[PDB]
């Protein structure tokens, strides 16, 4: 989930 | 964040 945290930013 | 993105958009 932190990665798609990450891509959203 | 997510907030950071749709304040962008």
């Amino acid at each position: 989930l932190a990665a798609c945290l990450c891509q959203a930013l």
